[PDB]
């Protein structure tokens, strides 16, 4: 009767966000009721797999253990390096809108969207210009394979630290810079201990939403159609609220402190960062082998 909805944040968040509107088209526009979970409130892919839940919203880079295959949004430079040509790039791209669903589909979910959270910003302790500026810096990532390989290449020390301790460590020097999107730079205040902001385009924090595919192909051709309605829908509210809760971050970041800076990598700046990609790429391939080079290469394919 009710649809099970569950997502990885906390209210206000990106994916709550996107989960808000979509239960918003559903329910404006039908009877259904979309019943939303936010972090740790199911004690949730598995669950979603198994029928429980008929909704999900889960960062295809958290979901390695199911399908190792998602986790390719980690390699720098998969994608476009300005926010207008990665939305090109989500709307086109055969890997996305075609191949994934198929990955998703053999795992029993039916692929409703992918979409882009924001740009990765590196915050240090000095200005970054190139991957030699890297070097001897511990940097803090979100904790995955492939994260820690894209620092290690750029000449880094991927430095591991729980997210409620990252300011603290910023402050102590445990830790010498980060990456996240401005955002949580910004709520997280990131930047009164770590002034230096480099925005080297590497890459785009890509999260998806999918529902039970028993579940979704029981749906009647409408209810079907309402599903995919609501997901445009609350995909064309996401992404103009983080292009505006971007500028509004950066802003007030600029509003906050005078000691912040801002640097931004021109085209062959950018370049030097790009011949250190493969190193991650072979990482991901050692990862998830032959699927790995299937998807890999129509998103080489794509990119082009
Ligand atoms: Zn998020
Ligand atoms: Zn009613
Ligand atoms: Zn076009
Ligand atoms: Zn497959
Ligand atoms: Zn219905
Ligand atoms: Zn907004
Ligand atoms: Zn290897």
């Amino acid at each position: 009767d009710n649809w099970r909805y569950a997502h990885e944040e906390y209210e206000g968040d990106v994916q709550d966000v996107f989960a808000q509107a979509f239960k918003g088209y559903v329910e404006d526009n039908s009877d259904h009721t979309v019943q939303v979970y936010r972090f740790g409130e199911l004690g949730i892919m598995e669950q979603t797999q198994n029928g429980i839940l008929q909704f999900v919203n889960q960062s295809p880079g958290f979901t390695g253990s199911l399908i190792p295959s998602a986790q390719i949004f980690f390699i720098p430079y998969l994608m476009p390096t300005d926010m207008d040509t990665v939305l090109e790039f989500f709307d086109e791209s055969k890997a996305i809108n075609e191949m994934f669903p198929k990955l998703y589909a053999e795992h029993g979910l039916e692929l409703l969207k992918m979409y882009p959270e924001g740009e990765m910003v590196v915050t240090a302790d000095e200005p970054i210009t190139s991957p030699e500026d890297f070097d001897n810096k511990k940097i803090r990532t979100m904790t995955n394979p492939l994260l820690a390989e894209t620092y290690k290449a750029f000449g880094a020390t991927p430095t591991p630290l729980p997210w409620g301790e990252v300011y603290g460590g910023l402050q102590t020097g445990i830790i010498d810079g980060q990456e996240n999107p401005i955002f949580w730079i910004e709520s997280g205040g990131l930047y009164e201990v770590s002034p230096n902001l480099t925005f080297t385009s590497h890459g785009w924090f890509t999260t998806a939403m999918m529902a039970n595919q028993d579940f979704y192909e029981g749906l009647s051709e409408e209810d079907q159609q309402l599903v995919q309605d609501a997901a445009d829908a609350a995909y064309d509210h996401t992404i103009e609220h983080i292009k505006g809760l971007s500028e509004e971050s950066l802003e007030k970041i600029k509003a906050a402190s005078d000691e912040v800076t801002v640097t931004r990598l021109n085209d062959e700046q950018i370049q030097a960062f790009k011949e250190r990609a493969p190193q991650v790429e072979e990482k991901f391939i050692e990862m998830t082998g032959e699927q790995g080079q299937e998807l890999l290469d129509q998103f080489k394919a794509d990119l082009k």
